[PDB]
């Protein structure tokens, strides 16, 4: 018997501190015209918490969004890759703030398509065995990582987390079909290499990691990867892409959602855009932006939603979810993140003076 | 109509450098005698190459295995909780290395549990979704964790690699049920808190980091939950215990296994047991286990598996799997690691002067 996965709550958490362009251009050779014109971004948010903190306050707002009680819970996947710690995983912390027993629960990466991938296998494993409510997040501390010498990359990434709630059902509703990939020989164009188990553990400098960005084949490859997979979901569903109500993609840069939906013929408007806010927050784009979809009354009952990303992989992705009755939370979460009585220089402070210092 | 993921391939790649108990013995208050007595264990391999490295080889002998072509991998999930780097992720280094075009790649992490968890996930994928082959991969390289200083850990753990492909087919073979988890509550028992985002990234002494590790709880809960766990899937299938043909557990403390089996009543020859030659590989020990329970003969056609894990988080799982006609190979790989010119000791001589030095 055919089953699916409803999206039945939805969550987002945003850390306060917020990153201006004018911030930026203070300790580096940039512009806010420059950014703004060339990316979209002109403020992104920096965490003062772990990523596993932000996944929680997310989850929360989902959980009391879909009406579920923490017990009903049978999944969590964190979709990351800033885990606060990688032994245990951060989807078990999680777990364990929430007081969710028995759950499976493991962290994802796929980067930046890592919602998109998250949402994919917590559907599937749903539709294929005995899973009847899930939780999934994505969460990213991306701050963490940056070259506060670097303006190339230092300007595009933020801090932030968005979580679903997932809820079994017969009802022809939740993500269709999906078309999810990796273009594996573009892999060198967008990485960290030197965080990680290959770094030397003991070197004093191995703070000091070249993050390789490629803007230009990164742009042009995201454009055809997202493209080509938002090509197979459509074909291969029947739509007709006017049957499209709203795009939520993934937000790396204005330009290319701008031009995914000039290629695709769908109009501009059914984009859901945010990334002026919040600049690029990896696994945690997707599901914010459709949690303010929500919020904003962008997403009607029964509405077919065109879902895109991209990332470090280069992984990629697009899929149809088919909305159901439901565009309204079912309860309100007063859970929020502790206070913070800093500014987002003022936290990165540290971090750019070695940066600088080091150069 | 339903489907399923055959195990058609499997794969190993141990590095060649030996640690034995007596080395150990050397620079720290430990011995062979209570090693082995305690643990099982007399060896652990300790790798000159990175994870994604021993990924590769273990998967490249897994592919000739199933004599499956690189076009037609679909999927690959690579277990880990010690990645070469998170940005990007191994499974798409690993996908770089074998010329696999565009299947989708993630990294999963659920620690000890990983294969376990990965193994289900790609089945559930392949049964719901339009994944035809998928490469399923438990990969680490522990070593680069561990406290010198701390004989309780120091002693446990190895690094390797162990690979499986799945096929998808209208036979009922592969992975059938699996019963998968999280005992969230016990989480501060067995963790590196302070690898990963949560890790002051500026300080020099970041590299000595606590490695959390309360034995006898763990060995207590480990039991439980992989038992309660190995129950439900026995009582779900209608299986008797008898008609359990071998168990292939993770490889963490042989006593574990030993009790295991005691208290479901199987057998303990039925229980496959290789950790005293690696030691505990984490996301490995499966499908190591696995491919050399295969290698010497141990499975049948048409046996009936029982597999059961335990984990940082705390991760737990088991699952049932039914072994399909082919028990051999239809081609080998020639893929090596380079040569090691070093001993384990060897290896291992910088970090164990930083750790000591620093005490
Ligand atoms: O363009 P030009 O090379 O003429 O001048 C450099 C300018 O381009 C902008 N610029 C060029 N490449 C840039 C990049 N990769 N990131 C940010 N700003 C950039 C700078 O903001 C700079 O501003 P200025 O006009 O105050 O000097
Ligand atoms: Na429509
Ligand atoms: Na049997």
């Amino acid at each position: 018997t055919q089953c699916y996965a409803e999206i039945t709550g939805w969550g987002k958490c945003l850390p306060p501190a917020t990153l201006s362009n004018h911030d930026l251009s203070t300790f580096l050779d940039t512009s806010d015209e420059w950014i703004q014109s060339r990316t979209g971004i002109e403020q992104r948010r920096i965490s003062h918490v772990n990523t596993s903190d932000l996944a929680t306050v997310a989850a929360q707002h989902a959980i009391a969004c879909a009406g579920v009680s923490v017990e009903e819970i049978d999944l969590i996947i964190v979709a990351t890759c800033s885990p606060d710690s990688l032994i245990p995983n951060i989807a078990s912390r999680v777990q364990q703030n929430l007081g969710i027993p028995s759950a499976a629960a493991f962290d994802l990466n796929a980067a930046c398509t890592g919602f998109l991938y998250g949402l994919e296998t917590a559907t599937r494993l749903m539709q294929a065995s005995h899973y009847r409510h899930a939780l999934v997040i994505g969460a990213e501390r991306l701050s963490f990582y940056l070259d506060w010498t670097k303006r190339d990359t230092a300007v595009l990434f933020g801090d932030g987390a968005g979580a679903v709630v997932l809820s079994k059902t017969e009802q022809k509703v939740g993500l269709q079909d999906a078309q999810i990939g990796c273009d594996a020989q573009g892999r060198d164009i967008l990485a960290v290499p030197k965080f990680g188990t290959a770094m030397d553990r003991f070197d004093a400098d191995n703070g000091y990691w070249a993050f390789d960005f490629v803007g230009k084949e990164i742009f042009k490859r995201a454009v055809r990867g997202m493209g080509a997979a938002a090509q197979q979901v459509l074909a291969r569903s029947g739509l007709s892409t006017e049957e499209i109500d709203v795009v939520i993609p993934h937000q790396a840069n204005i330009r290319i959602i701008q031009t995914l939906c000039d290629l695709a013929g769908i109009a501009q408007d059914k984009a859901f855009v945010n990334i002026h806010r919040y600049g690029n927050t990896s696994a945690a784009t997707v599901p914010i932006a459709l949690c303010e979809a929500l919020e904003q009354g962008k997403i009607k009952p029964h509405d077919d939603l065109l879902v895109a990303a991209f990332g470090a992989g280069l992984t990629w992705g697009a899929g149809h979810i088919r909305w159901g009755e439901r565009i309204t939370p079912l309860g309100k979460s007063d859970a929020q993140l502790p206070s913070c009585d800093h500014t987002a220089l003022d936290l990165l402070s540290k971090a750019i003076e070695h940066c600088k210092r080091h150069q």
